[PDB]
């Protein structure tokens, strides 16, 4: 599925994913959409380390999910990547979250450093009534 801009701060916000380990939702957006453009089957290939970031969040397979693929990972979000597939995001945020509650927090992403840290991000939540 390819999230509407609003619908899915909205399908956020109800996930808790508001202000989630100091977060805001405006984050979240600006993260989603670098990541993946709001699209849950988004699939990420990475052949310098046989590794697949998976879903709206773009999650890795070497620490968050099993794909029995990835050399040497590990599954922390004790998710088959597949559940970072389904239109459904429940699993995938749970899973966000889980990534948040290590040290490096919303940094974990590159992406989010690169196009969210330090900028305006309020225009991802503006209008969407969260």
């Amino acid at each position: 599925k390819v999230f509407e801009r609003c619908e899915l701060a909205r399908t956020l916000k109800r996930l808790g994913m508001d202000g989630y380990r100091g977060i805001s939702l405006a984050n979240w957006m600006c993260l989603a959409k670098w990541e993946s453009g709001y699209n849950t089957r988004a699939t990420n290939y990475n052949a310098g380390d046989r590794s697949t970031d998976y879903g709206i969040f773009q999650i890795n397979s070497r620490y968050w999910c099993n794909d029995g693929k990835t050399p040497g990972a590990v599954n922390a979000c004790h998710l088959s990547c597949s559940a970072l597939l389904q239109d459904n995001i429940a699993d995938a945020v749970a899973c966000a979250k889980r990534v948040v509650r290590d040290p490096q927090g919303i940094r974990a992403w590159v992406a989010w450093r690169n196009r969210c840290q330090g900028r305006d991000v309020r225009q991802y939540v503006q209008g969407c009534g969260v």
